[PDB]
């Protein structure tokens, strides 16, 4: 599913990820943006042979299992294709753990390079939420 900006933003308002470890709505929105263009179908394959799922690009090597990533973790006790479901439950509780681990949004690349330090509340502007 490719879910529309304002749709997305209510979707994880409601999952709780609106201020969750101080990150505004808006961050989450923008990272999703430019991780997965908001389709949660989204997969990419990584040098290392890890394989990045989902909204928000979750990484197979540490998060979940596809059971091809050689000697990787699954923090979060999931097969890797529940993050590719059009319901966010699975990636946002992944997420929060993801986000808690020390390196807040920052583990998202695009997060980082894209949406850290703009105007992130543009992302939700005219939604009703
Ligand atoms: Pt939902
Ligand atoms: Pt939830």
């Amino acid at each position: 599913k490719v879910f529309g900006r304002c749709e997305l933003a209510a979707a994880m308002k409601r999952h709780g990820l609106d201020n969750y470890r101080g990150y505004s709505l808006g961050n989450w929105v923008c990272a999703a943006k430019f991780e997965s263009n908001f389709n949660t179908q989204a997969t990419n394959r990584n040098t290392d042979g890890s394989t990045d799922y989902g909204i928000l690009q979750i990484n197979s090597r540490w998060w979940c299992n596809d059971g091809r990533t050689p000697g990787s973790r699954n923090l979060c006790n999931i097969p890797c294709s529940a993050l590719l479901s059009s319901d966010i439950t699975a990636s946002v509780n992944c997420a929060k753990k993801i986000v808690s681990d020390g390196n807040g949004m920052n583990a998202w690349v695009a997060w980082r390079n894209r949406c850290k330090g703009t105007d992130v509340q543009a992302w939700i502007r005219g939604c009703r939420l």
